[PDB]
């Protein structure tokens, strides 16, 4: 009875984004199956990543997610954010701050954006390398509080909103747990590290249009390929 996942909702998500860890904690009560993007390169029904990855899946987004994932270090005054690889969600992020924060955007890794910070720049880090404060927090001070991550399809497809609002509440009520197996999963994350900051995220869906457009709107001033991707609803 292999027709009991259901055929044609195999859904692709990179494991050791946070986008993906309420469907990584309940995944074996899901009746879909999920695939690792960080592992397996291929084509998938659903798509959950970044928003500026959509691009690469040529599918129509139908739900976003917010998600806490970074942290601001330092002194946004000072001309520079030091943040991770190009290309990465961090990078995106520092960009669009840098308009505002009249900086110069400055890829390096953790350990030097750390440093950088301490010694009077500022850096966009994931909350994984060091907390600091909220990078959501500080777009909701510019008016700019929009889900940075999204799911894709060729329809809306409530099954898979549905489970992830069921993974959503597992985190919430299972904090130690859900470290464990997004830790082990994920390879990526130490559950050290996951236990100190998996209450952070606070994984909220939405479904609503005006919110999935402002989004690509926002996001196209750094991945301008997105404001060809179609929202769905
Ligand atoms: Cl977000
Ligand atoms: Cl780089
Ligand atoms: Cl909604
Ligand atoms: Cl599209
Ligand atoms: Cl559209």
């Amino acid at each position: 009875h292999e027709n009991l996942y259901f055929q044609g909702m195999d859904v692709g998500m990179p494991f050791s984004g946070p986008v993906s860890f309420p469907l990584l904690v309940i995944e074996e009560e899901l009746p879909f199956r999920i695939h690792n993007i960080c592992s397996e390169t291929g084509k998938f029904d659903v798509v959950l990543d970044s928003i500026t990855n959509m691009p690469k899946y040529g599918l129509k987004i139908f739900a976003g997610v917010r998600i806490d994932m970074y942290s601001i270090l330092g002194d946004e005054s000072s001309g520079r954010i030091y943040t991770l690889r190009k290309g990465t969600l961090a990078d995106f992020n520092a960009r669009i701050l840098a308009y505002y924060d009249k900086a110069q955007v400055i890829n390096a890794d953790g350990d030097t954006c750390i440093k950088m910070a301490n010694e009077g720049y500022s850096a966009l880090v994931g909350n994984e390398i060091s907390i600091g404060k909220s990078f959501r927090n500080r777009m909701k001070e510019l008016g700019l509080d929009l889900p940075s991550c999204a799911m894709a399809s060729t329809r809306r497809i409530d099954e898979v909103i549905e489970a992830y609002e069921q993974g959503i509440d597992f985190i919430k009520n299972n904090h130690e747990r859900a470290a464990e197996i997004i830790s082990k999963k994920s390879g990526y994350y130490s559950e050290e590290v996951m236990k100190k900051i998996i209450g952070i995220y606070g994984h909220e869906v939405t479904k609503k249009r005006a919110e999935l457009v402002g989004s690509r709107e926002l996001y196209s001033r750094v991945v301008p390929e997105l404001n060809d991707i179609e929202i769905i609803g």
